[PDB]
């Protein structure tokens, strides 16, 4: 669970949503759309 970061999904529902900017385990690296089962 690798969540201690800044969001760093490149999607349009974090990078802009920030009520999920700031606890997802994306490792900063996420670029694709079906890596991202984030919602957090
Ligand atoms: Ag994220
Ligand atoms: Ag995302
Ligand atoms: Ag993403
Ligand atoms: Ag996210
Ligand atoms: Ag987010
Ligand atoms: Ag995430
Ligand atoms: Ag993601």
């Amino acid at each position: 669970q690798n969540e201690g970061h800044e969001c760093q999904c490149q999607c349009g529902s974090c990078k802009n949503n920030e009520q999920c900017q700031k606890s997802c385990s994306c490792p900063t690296g996420c670029n694709s759309d079906d890596k991202c089962p984030c919602g957090n």
